[PDB]
């Protein structure tokens, strides 16, 4: 039956989480973590998630019947990963489909691996190594409008962000939050260029500079609006849109700029708090309508790790501002 009209959960046989939205071949592909009740322990560092494969979810309209096209991908495959599937994301260049997604190597350190199909459904094929010089976690890959393809990601406390200062992992006793320097600038997401081929870093990865509307940096100690997790970019009217969650503070927020590398100024919410801890979400536009994907708690009754995708309508201004969704209200 359709799905997506008034806030409702867009499937309920599976637990889904994460949703990152495209339009490919005229139909919105979904590519969110497929949640499990693994039972294992709740906790700051995020081991009550660990989930383990991923399937991809399409729609033809919104609201619309949701095709479940089954395990695009199974963590037993994936030759480097050890443990949690978490946030994925996918891209197409020159027919062929690219599925990324973090999880955690044999030494329990979070790197980004890449899945190829020839399909936007999969099932995906996935590369024998992570890729070279990805950390962390939630990666979103954009295809700006001059073709050139960036991927967005990091995520701090258990995505281990905070432990990637100098470009190599500081160790499992190192911070379990941040910088611990609340005074300091937050920690900022990362980005880097894609290889040609899709399966690379072509530079350096860099950090991207969040500031308030005085130009300064958003601090540690600002948990309303300092990056937490759940990068993503979007473009409307020439404008760069990095958006993402604030983890403890559970918004998701929106910061603006002019180029893909930023620096992003904070503009306000996107999405205000759902039902459970956890807040993530994409932004795509889909027959001149652009909507927001997110999750929350609700179809399980409030279990953190047994989550929902829902999908609502988001109103740009002209004047580039979004007006701030309210999860339960309408
Ligand atoms: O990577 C996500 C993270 O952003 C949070 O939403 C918890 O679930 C994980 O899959
Ligand atoms: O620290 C984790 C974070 O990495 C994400 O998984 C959400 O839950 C938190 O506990
Ligand atoms: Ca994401
Ligand atoms: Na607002």
């Amino acid at each position: 039956v359709p799905r997506g009209s008034h806030m409702e959960p867009l499937v309920t046989h599976i637990y889904t989480a994460d949703p990152s939205a495209h339009v490919f071949d005229g139909k919105v592909y979904i590519y969110p973590s497929h949640d499990i009740d693994a039972g294992t322990p709740e906790n700051d560092m995020g081991d009550h998630f660990d989930m383990r494969d991923y399937h991809v979810l399409s729609m033809n309209s919104i609201p619309g019947e949701v095709t479940d096209h089954g395990v695009a991908l199974d963590i037993k495959d994936i030759p480097w990963a050890g443990r949690q599937l978490w946030a994925p994301d996918a891209a197409s260049k020159d027919g062929k489909y690219y599925l990324y997604f973090p999880a955690k190597d044999k030494e329990d350190i979070f790197r980004i691996g890449v899945a190829v199909s020839d399909s936007p459904a999969g099932p995906f094929k996935p590369e024998s190594e992570p890729i070279k010089g990805s950390y962390s976690i939630d990666p979103a890959v954009f295809k700006d409008d001059d073709g050139k393809y960036y991927m967005y990601f990091g995520g701090i406390w258990g995505g281990q962000l905070q432990r990637w200062t100098t470009g190599e992992y500081a160790g499992h006793d190192a911070s379990k939050t941040d910088l611990e320097q609340d005074d300091a600038p937050a920690i900022g997401p990362r980005i880097a260029l894609m290889s040609d081929d899709m399966l690379s870093f072509a530079e350096p990865v860099k950090e991207i500079s969040i500031v308030d509307e005085q130009g300064n940096p958003i601090l540690g100690g600002d948990h309303d609006r300092r990056f937490f997790e759940a990068a993503w970019m979007h473009k409307y009217n020439g404008t760069y849109y990095l958006s993402y969650s604030t983890g403890d503070t559970h918004y998701i927020v929106y910061a603006t700029g002019d180029n893909p590398y930023g620096p992003f100024t904070y503009r306000g919410v996107i999405l205000n708090p759902v039902i459970g801890w956890t807040n993530h979400h994409s932004i795509v536009e889909f027959n001149g309508k652009w909507y927001l994907f997110y999750h929350d708690s609700s179809l399980s009754g409030g279990k953190t790790h047994l989550r929902c995708i829902k999908v609502t309508e988001l109103t740009h201004n002209a004047d580039g501002t979004i007006e701030t969704i309210s999860p339960y209200i309408e």
